[PDB]
């Protein structure tokens, strides 16, 4: 059944990984993601902007429609990640969708704990709408921590009277901080990426004493009535599989139009590895078709 690339990518991930008791300090972790981050295609142009007091970059592939925009929330556990780490994958999401991405460098824990990143998001989305972007022309997308953050923004912004955008594509969402799901054991051998209580210590760092079940911290527990069509990518072989099944069933319970795709043999944000993974390339293609189907409706 399994691609030759994912087998090789799996084997490499496993080769270069730290061995878990290992407490890698925060900024050793941060410096690593930065240094190994893939370089965007050079047909991606970028334009640095400041949004809600945060650094951002409009990320435009070739072929964008003006009027359409992605608000993008990067992964990294709420503790790490940046515009630089994520520009590759996003520019290809910008390509696939033919929409420019706003790629926020929202406030990271522990220097800025929860709900700091939710505020940046909400405020970023308000900012988009104030640049004259109609909700119908907007989309929110993100990976790992950033895929839960997507939902935590949509919930927050709804409670605040903000119109919903046309779509929401969480990628491998981390939508439950209390990290409890069957998958933390069942999928744990097969995940070369999420370990942990590497993830446990991230929650620690982001919550900083807050209720792990706080709807904006963990949107798997939020009321989701009214959020717009969801496309949710997860991989089979990930510790976060349950996050995505629980959230799909919660969306549906709440009245949401929700499509969960579980992609067999795949890892965490397998997207991010499109330069070397036919599936990352395929799944990015599909994020954008769906931001595009939601835009035609």
């Amino acid at each position: 059944m399994a691609g030759p690339e994912i087998v090789k990518l799996k084997k490499i991930l496993r080769e270069k990984a730290v061995p878990p008791g290992t407490e890698v300090p925060l900024d050793v972790m941060r410096k690593g993601m930065e240094k190994v981050a893939f370089k965007a295609a050079d047909d991606i142009q970028v334009e640095q902007v400041t949004v809600a007091g945060c650094a951002a970059e409009w990320v435009r592939a070739p072929g964008c429609q003006a009027g359409k925009a992605i608000l993008y929330l990067h992964g990294g556990g709420y503790v790490m990640g940046s515009i630089n780490t994520h520009r590759s994958m996003v520019g290809e999401i910008s390509r696939a969708s033919q929409a420019a991405a706003l790629l926020l460098d929202y406030r990271l824990a522990p220097e800025h704990p929860f709900p700091a990143a939710v505020e940046d998001g909400v405020a970023a989305y308000r900012w988009l709408l104030d640049q004259g972007f109609k909700p119908q022309h907007l989309s929110i997308s993100g990976d790992s921590a950033g895929g839960g953050l997507v939902l935590a923004v949509l919930v927050s912004a709804r409670d605040q009277g903000l119109p919903m955008p046309a779509s929401a594509i969480p990628i491998s969402p981390w939508a439950d901080m209390t990290c409890t799901n069957d998958s933390f054991k069942t999928r744990a051998e097969a995940d070369p990426m999420v370990a942990p209580g590497g993830i446990n210590k991230m929650a620690a760092r982001y919550l900083n004493g807050a209720d792990a079940k706080h709807p904006y911290a963990s949107p798997n527990f939020a009321n989701l009535k009214g959020l717009p069509p969801l496309l949710i990518h997860v991989g089979r072989d990930e510790v976060l599989l349950d996050d995505s099944i629980k959230l799909d069933a919660k969306a549906k319970a709440d009245g949401v139009k929700s499509t969960l795709e579980i992609w067999d043999d795949m890892i965490h944000v397998w997207h991010a590895f499109h330069p070397m993974l036919p599936e990352g390339k395929q799944a990015i293609v599909r994020v954008g078709e769906f931001m595009r189907e939601q835009w035609a409706a």
